[PDB]
């Protein structure tokens, strides 16, 4: 049947009706800090998310996502590697059924519980389903979750999972102001990559953050009881919503810092 993260549709399986999952510039990838180059060109990134305005919460199947409103430049994403400016239409995460995996993009190998993923798409493009037909239509910002200390910012998200535990189910989700899933730094490592999950578009600049967000487990925890499946179903925990890192091959992740 249609992709997921199951051993029957998982993503050894999406190039069967995916072909572009054998691609050249796949994500996710291992960041290797030593092999990365400091690049001082490099501007450092603009994060306007004063005017967001967040809309809904749903579970589509494969996570959740929280929208946006993209109709005007109300949360942007500038500067950077970016040319232009980038509106934020949505975030959703990527997580683990145990705390040690989760994330899509590794730090020497290293994995953590989870992924965010804010995504952007350029503005010269007018609309997301255009920006997804060029080579730089989007720009995701990646931040990773280890477990420690709850974050605040992100307990209004956890409380309402609960509505939304099957796929289809969606619920109000307005007065969110996602800066407060920002870590302090602003330092990331950034490269030309795509879409994580199908149809795997290579339309994305990567810009992932060095320093990474803690998350209670209580936190983390949550999120493992939503459901793949949709209501009247067997149930199938949401977890593991995770594609293992692809080769850089004729790439090159560059830095803002050294
Ligand atoms: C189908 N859509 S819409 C959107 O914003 C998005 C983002 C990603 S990600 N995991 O590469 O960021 C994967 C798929 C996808
Ligand atoms: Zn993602």
């Amino acid at each position: 049947h249609h992709w997921g993260y199951g051993k029957h549709n998982g993503p050894e399986h999406w190039h069967k009706d995916f072909p572009i999952a054998k691609g050249e510039r796949q994500s996710p990838v291992d960041i290797d800090t030593h092999t990365a180059k400091y690049d001082p060109s490099l501007k450092p990134l603009s994060v306007s998310y004063d005017q967001a305005t967040s809309l809904r919460i749903l579970n589509n199947g494969h996570a959740f996502n929280v929208e946006f409103d993209d109709s005007q430049d109300k949360a942007v994403l500038k500067g950077g590697p970016l040319d232009g400016t980038y509106r934020l239409i949505q975030f959703h995460f990527h997580w683990g059924s145990l705390d040690g995996q989760g994330s899509e993009h590794t730090v020497d190998k290293k994995k953590y519980a989870a992924e965010l993923h804010l995504v952007h798409w350029n503005t010269k493009y007018g609309d997301f389903g255009k920006a997804v037909q060029q080579p730089d239509g989007l720009a995701v910002l990646g931040i990773f979750l280890k477990v420690g200390s709850a974050k605040p910012g992100l307990q209004k998200v956890v409380d309402v999972l609960d509505s939304i535990k099957t796929k289809g189910k969606s619920a109000d989700f307005t007065n969110f102001d996602p800066r407060g899933l920002l870590p302090e730094s602003l330092d990331y490592w950034t490269y030309p990559g795509s879409l994580t999950t199908p149809p795997l578009l290579e339309c994305v600049t990567w810009i992932v953050l060095k320093e990474p967000i803690s998350v209670s487990s209580e936190q983390v925890l949550k999120f493992r009881k939503l459901n793949f499946n949709g209501e009247g179903e067997p149930e199938e925990l949401m977890v593991d919503n995770w594609r293992p890192a692809q080769p850089l091959k004729n790439r090159q992740i560059k830095a803002s810092f050294k």
